[PDB]
């Protein structure tokens, strides 16, 4: 999931060249994972149009979960001298079958997510629960309000355990924690051999506690 132009997909002109070298790099990723794309450095002159494909010099994004099919995205590496060699990176974006397992705590109608709550619900003393049962491969995350903090404040590299502590988490995967918007991301291994039980909690002084809990099952996928 790398488009490399630099030193993969090579755009260096050859000599006497009559016209364009194209070179195509197509992607796929799933959603959440992470692309690169490698266009430009120190010496190689060259240029990614538009600036940062997906709205040495090297880019990453991570597509979001989405219900909305979409075209492909294509984003354009060019070196020029007219001849121009152009490395095009076409991705595939993916698209769910259904919403993220788990809990949006800032709208009862969730773009992303299986289960919402409107301001009314989290406002005013007893815990919002939102508890989602997970298997194998399954993502799974939370929205809080940016106003909010997520404890503890690295969820799901670290969780809460609904019997014991604090514990570093299970071989999660694809771990986001996207302290901008308040949103968490993960997603179970495609083993899981022991049920567990954790969760993480969202709080701002003089409200209602938001708790994210996470029963993963034992499965295979």
């Amino acid at each position: 999931l790398t488009c490399d132009f630099n030193d993969v997909y090579k755009l260096e002109f050859h000599p006497n060249q009559q016209t364009s070298v194209t070179k195509l790099c197509n992607l796929t990723p799933n959603v959440l994972e992470k692309v690169t794309i490698k266009c430009g450095s120190d010496k190689l002159n060259y240029n990614l149009y538009p600036p940062t494909c997906f709205e040495i010099n090297e880019v990453s994004f991570r597509i979001p979960p989405n219900m909305m099919p979409e075209k492909p995205i294509y984003c354009f590496c060019e070196n020029k001298k007219d001849i121009i060699n152009r490395g095009i990176v076409e991705i595939i974006i993916p698209s769910l079958n259904e919403k993220v397992k788990g809990c949006d705590f800032t709208t009862s109608e969730s773009t992303i997510f299986s289960k919402g709550y409107s301001i009314n619900e989290i406002s005013n003393q007893q815990d919002i629960v939102c508890t989602v049962k997970a298997h194998a491969n399954d993502l799974i995350g939370f929205k809080c309000p940016s106003n909010y903090s997520v404890e503890p404040h690295d969820c799901f590299v670290s969780a809460f355990n609904l019997s014991g502590k604090n514990e570093n988490l299970l071989k999660l995967t694809n771990i986001i924690m996207d302290h901008y918007n308040n949103t968490f991301y993960s997603r179970l291994p495609s083993l899981i051999s022991d049920n567990w039980k954790f969760f993480c909690v969202c709080s701002k002084d003089n409200e209602k506690k938001l708790v994210f809990t996470v029963e993963a099952s034992i499965s295979s996928a």
